[PDB]
C-alpha cells in the first residue's frame, strides 16, 4: 500500500511484537550467513518434540523475508511458537535447532552440521593443587568480561588465564561467537550495573596467537610483554614526576614552574609596595603592540644583579635538561606500546584470519531493554543496521559509535566473527544459467508460498 | 473522612482544582495579612462580576478561618474569574476586581481606598533625557525588578531605582510592600526566553531608610562613594589575581607556589642518566616512616654549591615577600567589603524596617508551572510552607533553599513585605469577654452559622 | 638595635641558623609547658655528651624567659646535638639526651623519671594470631598514628588501635600525650612515597574515656553496634544514591529532574514540520514580562488529550512519592549521623579531658621541608604561631588553615595534648610576696645574673 | 673540535648572544629565502651611513653560515652593530637593509627589489560621513588581531572589513608577511596579556578571494555565508533546545529523558515503602549473568495496566520522533558547515596560491621571551625548526603543537609565505658544470674568506 513496499534488492524488514526486537536481531543475523538459510531451507522433518512447528515456521519465515516484496514481514507465528529470561529465551530455540538438526543425520556412523558452525574445542592446565590438568570442551560461545579492557584482545588474553590454567584453542569454528558482559555489581548504587568502559573489537581478528600449535612462543611472548610492562610502567612513574610535580596537593609541569620562576626573577623589580596606586606600514617581522614593558606588582624588589646570571644559567639549563628528559621518556614509551602493539604481527601470527560478520547490540536496563544488530552486506560490501523494521546502509563509523562502548549510551552485547578461508559460509550455489539469483534459491514449496502472497499483496496494494 | 480533619489550632489548607496552585499561594498570602482578612469579612455591597467573586471569597475565608476539615476548596470562587493561559493577568484581575470593589465603598467627601493605601504608594523621578528637568509622581503597586547578575535585594533595587545615568526616589510606600523578581531573560544559546538561576539573597527585615527623598542627599553622596569604592576594590582584585594566577602560558599557577616547588627542585640531590635504569616505643616529637633520601629522578643534573645559597637566598626571600603581600591584599579587601556592608549601618539608615512576611515562588516553564508559598506564622513566630492542602511548619532554612534559587528548580517570584512599625497589620483588635481575636469569634453571624452547619455536617460524616 | 627588641609581655622568637625551623618548633613546644620549663630550669648535675647540650638548653630557657631582645639564637645549643639529614632521629637524641639526664637525677629509692611520667604511660594487648592469648603492657610515648582515608582523630585512634581482627587498651596515659600524624604513602602514579593531602580533623579537647580498659566492656558493645548501624547506613546511601543518579546508560540525572522534565515535555504545545521553519502600575502578585505562550519547536507532534490526563496524573503522582521517599532516606541517615556522632557523649564517657596544647606541623618535601608549631597561651586564652622569629598572636582558624591539610601545602605532623584534671602543668607556683610566676623571677641566681648581663648588654647596644 | 663540527650538507646555527634568539629566527628566515640571499650576497655598496658596516658584516655572516664547516657560527658582530624595544629592534634592521639598496639602483628613471618582494597597493571604500573613500598603500606586513578567530581566513576578513571601510588587495608581493598579534587587555589580570587561543593556518593559502579582481562576487559571497551564518545559528538554538532540555538548572538530553522515564515507568512496582529492608557449554547469543530482574526501589507503587500501554505508546514514539529531529538537525548543520567551507574552492579562486615558506613563534613574557622559527627545506621537502644552534628535522606536527596556539605554551607571531606561481625564489642558477653548488654560489672574497675560517678550523680540531 503506502510506503509498506518493499525497494528492490533490499533487505527485508522484522515486524516487532510484544518486545520481539531481539529475536529480529538474532534471526536477522542468522539468516544472513548463506550457508545458514541454505541449511535450514533445505529442511525437511523426516518421517521416521516441538522443535518441528516451530522450525517449519522459521522455514516459512526464512522464504518470505528472501523473498517478499514486503518491506517487512511478520515472525509473530514463529515467535509465539516458542513458548516454555532473554538469555534462556535464545537458549530455547539454539537448542531447538541443534537438536532438529542433530535428528537430520542419518546412517554413518553415529556431526551435526550447527555443531560444526558455532562449536568447537579448548584445552586447560594444572589447577593449584599440584597436578595438571589436561581437558576439552565444545566452548561454542565464548564469555568475556568487559573489565577495566581497552579491546578485544585484552578480553579473551585475561578470559583465558583464569590464574597463575590457561586455556588454549584446539578446534575452531567457522563462525565464532563472543559474548561481552557488562554487568557487574555497582557498591554506589548496591544493584548490578551494566559498566559503560568502551572495548574496541576489530573488523578481522586474528587467532593464530590463541591456538595451541604457537603455544610455546605465545606465553614466551605473553611473558615478554609482562616484563616490558612491568618496565613501561616504570618509565609513566618517572614520566608524571616531571608533567605532576610539586609537595603539597596542586601539582603542576616542571617545566612550568621553572619558566615561571625564572619570568619572575627577570621581571623589572618594584621597590614601592603592594596595594599603593592612511595606515602605517609595517616592518615584516615588526610586533605591532606589543605592550609597554612597565613595572607590574609580582616582580621581586631586591633583584641583585650579580645573581640574576645565577639565576638566569640555572634556570635555562635546567629547563632545557627537562625538556630533553621529558621527551626521551615520551619517545621510549611510545616505542614500548609500538613493540607491544606488533609483536604479534609477523607472518606466522597472521596466518588465521576471522573476519567480523554480525554484532548484536542492547541499550537500556539489563532485563528489558532495545536490541539491535549491525551486520556485513558482502556483495555490495557495506554494513548495514537492522533494527525491527528499519534496515538501513549504516557505516563501519555509526557501528563503532553505537556498539563499542560508552558512546551515545549504547552497547554491544555478542561479537559474531567468520572465518576468512572458509568462504563456502557466504558462497552461493550455480545457477546454471548464468548464482543465488534471490528468490530461486529455494523449494518450490516456499517458491510457491511466496509468489501467493505476492500476488495478494499485488491485489492490495489497489 | 479519614485523616481529613484539620488538626486544633492550625492552618487550613487549598484544594488544587484546575490547575490553582497559583491561586492557593496568592489566596493564602493575602489572607495570612490579618488588616486583610478583617477587611474583607467585614464587606457588604450596597443593596440601596466583582460582587458574585467577592461574596465567594469572603465565604471561602470564613470556612478557612473557622473550618474543621484538613482543606477547603477554592472551586467556586476559582471558577468565578472567567474571561497554557496565562496566569499573570489572571492574577491581576482578582486584584482589580478586589480594589475596585472597595473603592465602591465611599460615603462623605470625595476621597480614599483601604487597599490602595496597603499597597501603593508613590516615588519620585529626575529628567536628564533631553537635559529637561523632570519631576513625577506614580503610583508603582507592586515594584518590579530584575534578577540578572545580582547578588542581594539592595543591588537589585539600586539597579531598579537607577535606570541610566533618572533615578527614582520613594516618598508614600504602603504598609504592604510587594517586589516582583522577574527571572526571564533571553537565552541565546537556546533561542527561547530562559528563567536564569542565579541566587539571589534577600533578608528576613529589609531597611529602606537609603530609598526614600528625606535621605536622598546623604544617599547620592554615599552610592558615588561606593562606586569610587568599588573602582578602587577591583584594582587590588586585578593585582591579587596576578598573584593566584601567575603564568606567561595557558597554564597559571599561585606564585608561591611555583617559587616554593622551584627552589625545592634545586635542593634535590642531582641526579644522572636521565631515563636509563613488642613495639618500637617512640619519641614524642619524631618524625615516623619517614621515606629515605635517595636522589629521586627528576633533579638538577650539576648544581653549583656556591650558586646553591644565591638561589636560597632569592627564592625564600621572594615567597616570604609574595605571602606578605597577597596577605596584605587579602586584608584590604576584605576591609573594603566590610565598609561597603556596613555602610547604611549607622543609626540615621536603620529607622524604617519591613518584615518579611511572604515569598510566593515558582517552579517549572513560565507559561504552565507550580507555585506554592511560605507565610511567617507571628504567633508562632515561625515559617510555614503552604502548598495546595499541605500546610508545614517550615523553617527559614527550606525557605533560602527554595526562594534564593540555584537550588533544584525552585525560584521567587514575589516578596510582599510587611512594615514593623505599625503593627496593626497583624493585630486582632480585642473582645472584651475573653479579656482577642478568639479565633473564629471574629466572623460576622451569617459567615458564623454558615461555618457552624459546615461543621455540623463535617461531624455527620465523621461518623460510620 | 632598629626594631629588635622585644615588645614588654610578649613571646620571644628562636633564631633559624642552618634549618633550625625545626628546632624551634620542637623547643617552643616542650618550653611553654610550664612544668617542663620549671623542671629544666631547676637543675643541676651531680658533681659529687647531654649535660653540655643541657646546660646549654638551660641558659636558653632562662634567656628566652626573660630576654629583652625579640627573638634569642639556639646556635650554641643547637650545635651540640652533632653525629638533606634526616630530622626524625635529630629530634630522637634531644629526647634521649634529657630523659637519660633526668634519669641520672635518682636517689633513695631505685624508682621514677619525672619525665617518663610526663610524655609515657602504658597500654594493654590482645592475641588472636595463633588463636593463642596475648597480655602485654608496652611503654607508647608518641603514640604513632596513620591518617590514610581518616576524617577525624577518633577514627584515627580506633584504627591505630584494632590493628586486624588484636586490640591494644589504655590503661596509663601521660598528661602530655603525643600523637604522631604520618601522611607519608607510597604514590603508584608517581613510583614515590608521597605526603597524602586529606584533610583530617582534629579537637580543641580530646575525650579518651573510649579508649581506657575501665570502659573497654562498653567500648567493645558499642563499636560492634556502629558497625552495624554503619553496615546498615551504607544501604540507605546505596538506595538514595539510585534516586539521585538514576539512569540506564552513561549519563545519571537525579529522577524527580526527569520526571518533571519529561512531564512539562508533554505539555507544552505539539509544534510541526520539525526542523524546517508614565509607568505601567503593577498589580501586587502579577507576573511581569512572561514570555509569550508561542509552541517552541521540542514538544510532540501527536497527543491524544485523553491520554494526557493519564501522563499528568502517573508523572505527578510518582514525582510526588519520590520527593517523599528522598526527604525520608534523608532523615533517616541524617539521624543515624547524629547517633554514630553522640554515641560517646554520655557523661560516663566525658570524664577524662585532654586540651589541645600545641600542634607541630610541616611543610614540603620530606626529607627537607619547612616547620612551625602553633602553641596555646593559656593566660590571654588565645592560641599563637610560633615560626623562628617571628611570634604572632594566631587564631585557631588559622590553625585549622595551616594544620587540617588540603589547605595550602600545610600538615600536621604531631599533636600535643595536655590532661586538663591537672593543671600543674600550666601552675606558675607562687611568690609570697608578690601576692605567682611574677614573670622572669622563676629563674635561679646563676641564670638571673646572666640574663640581666644580656639585658644590660642589649642597653648598651640600644644607644647610638 | 668535540661535536663543534657541521654535518655534510645540513643547515648551520647561530650562536645566542645576549638573548638574540629573535635575530637568529628572522636573519635564518630571511637567509632561507634563496632570492634574497642571491640578492644580498651579490651587493657592494657603490662608492660613488650606517647601514654599510652591518650590510657588509651580513653578508659576511650569510657566506660563513652559507659555507662553514662548523655547525654554527655567531652574529656576534654584526647583532652588535644593529646600535639604537624587539618590535623597533627588527623596524631598524628592516630599514637598513631597504634603503642601503635604494641606494644601489642607478640610472633608469628614479624600484628597489626589496620593496617588490615584501610590500604591494590595497584599495579602500567610503567612510561612515557619507562620502565615498578610494586609495591604496605599500602595506608591507600585514597586521592581524587573533581575538576569538579559529582560522587566518577569519582573521583576515575581520582585519580586511573594519567597520560596517573595506580593504582589497591590487598588489602582492612574492613573500607576504602576516603578523599575528596575541595582545590583549585582560580585565581580570588588569594588564595585556597574550590570549592563548589556537588560530589554524595552512600550508598554502589561496589569496583570490581577498583581490579586486574577483571583488564582485566575493562579498556577492560573503554576504550569503552572512544569510547563512544567520540561518545557521537558528538550527544550533534549536539543536540545543534537545540537547539541554530542563526546566530548571540542571538539563539533560530529552532523549535521555524519556528513556529514563520509561524505564522507571517499566520497571516492576515496590507497594512496600522506602527504607524498610567443566564448563558450562554456551548458547551463541544466550546472555550469561544476567541481573535477575528483583525490584529494587526507584519503581513506582501504584502501576495502572490500561495506562502502561499509554506511557510505552506515548514515549518511545515521542523518542524515535526526537532522535530523527536530532539527526535530521544534525544533518543540516553538517551541510551547512560543508557549504561555508568549500564555497570558495571553485577553480576561478583556486587561481593564485602562497605556499608557507616561515612561521616566527615566541614563548613566554611579552616584553622578553625566546624566539624561534620553523622554516621549509625546499630540496629535502621538510620542515626544519630553527632554534638558535639547534637546526633539526622538524615535522607539519611539532609546527603545529608549538606554533598553532594553546598547545604547550607557544604561538606563532608571524608569518611568511611566498607565492607559488613565482618560483625564482627558490630557483638556483646553472653552475654550467652540472646549479647552487652549494659554497661556489658567492664571489671570491666572501670564497677566500670561508675557505680561510674553514683551513683554521682543521687546525683547531687537533
Amino acid at each position: 500500500p503506502y510506503d509498506r513496499k518493499r525497494q528492490d534488492k533490499a533487505p527485508v524488514g522484522l515486524k516487532n511484537v510484544g518486545n520481539t526486537c531481539w529475536f529480529s536481531a538474532v534471526i536477522q543475523s542468522l539468516f544472513n550467513l548463506l550457508e545458514f538459510r541454505r541449511l535450514v531451507l533445505n529442511y525437511k522433518p523426516p518421517s521416521n518434540h516441538r522443535n518441528l512447528p516451530f522450525m517449519r515456521e522459521l522455514r516459512y519465515l526464512f522464504a518470505l523475508l528472501v523473498g517478499t516484496k514486503r518491506k517487512y514481514v511478520d515472525p509473530s507465528r514463529a515467535v509465539e511458537i516458542l513458548k516454555d529470561d532473554v538469555s534462556e529465551f535464545t537458549h530455547k530455540l539454539l537448542d531447538w535447532l541443534e537438536d532438529a538438526f542433530q535428528m537430520k543425520a542419518e546412517e554413518e556412523t553415529d556431526k551435526n552440521p550447527m555443531v560444526e558452525l558455532f562449536y568447537g574445542r579448548f584445552l586447560a592446565v594444572g589447577v593449584l593443587e599440584g597436578k595438571k590438568f589436561e581437558n576439552t570442551e565444545m566452548f561454542g560461545q565464548y564469555p568475556l568480561q568487559v573489565n577495566g579492557f581497552k579491546d578485544l584482545h585484552e578480553c579473551l588474553e585475561a578470559a583465558m588465564i583464569e590464574g597463575e590454567q590457561e586455556h588454549w584453542f584446539t578446534e575452531l569454528p567457522p563462525v565464532l561467537t563472543f559474548e561481552l558482559s557488562r554487568f557487574e555489581f555497582n557498591q554506589a548504587l548496591g544493584r548490578p550495573e551494566k559498566i559503560h568502559n568502551k572495548l574496541e573489537f576489530p573488523q578481522v581478528l586474528y587467532l593464530d596467537r590463541y591456538m595451541h600449535r604457537n603455544r610455546e612462543i605465545t606465553r614466551i611472548k605473553r611473558e615478554e610483554i609482562k616484563r616490558l610492562k612491568d618496565y613501561l610502567t616504570v618509565l609513566q612513574q618517572r614520566l608524571e614526576r616531571y608533567l605532576s610535580y610539586g609537595s603539597g596537593p596542586k601539582r603542576f609541569p616542571l617545566v612550568d614552574v621553572l619558566q615561571y620562576a625564572l619570568e619572575f626573577a627577570s621581571s623589572k623589580p618594584v621597590c614601592t609596595s603592594p596595594v599603593d596606586d592612511r595606515s602605517v606600514i609595517h616592518k615584516p617581522f615588526t610586533q605591532s603592540r606589543i605592550p609597554p614593558d612597565l613595572p607590574m606588582h609580582p616582580a621581586p624588589r631586591h633583584i641583585t644583579e650579580e645573581e640574576l646570571s645565577v639565576l638566569e644559567s640555572c634556570l635555562h639549563r635546567w629547563r632545557t635538561e627537562i625538556e630533553n628528559d621529558t621527551r626521551d621518556l615520551q619517545e621510549s614509551i611510545s616505542r614500548i606500546h609500538r613493540t607491544i602493539e606488533l609483536m604479534y604481527s609477523d607472518k606466522s601470527m597472521i596466518q588465521v584470519p576471522y573476519r567480523l560478520h554480525a554484532v548484536l547490540v542492547h541499550e537500556g536496563q539489563a532485563n528489558a531493554g532495545h536490541y539491535w544488530a549491525y551486520i556485513f552486506d558482502h556483495r555490495e560490501s557495506r554494513w548495514m543496521k537492522y533494527n525491527d523494521i528499519a534496515v538501513t546502509k549504516s557505516s563501519w563509523e555509526e557501528l563503532v559509535r553505537d556498539s563499542f562502548g560508552g558512546y551515545r549510551n549504547a552497547s554491544a552485547y555478542c561479537l559474531m566473527y567468520i572465518n576468512d578461508k572458509a568462504q563456502f559460509l557466504i558462497q552461493e550455489e550455480f545457477n546454471k544459467e548464468t548464482p543465488l539469483v534471490g528468490i530461486e534459491t529455494l523449494p518450490p514449496d516456499l517458491r510457491d508460498f511466496v509468489e501467493e502472497d505476492n500476488q495478494r499483496f499485488e491485489k492490495e496494494l489497489e
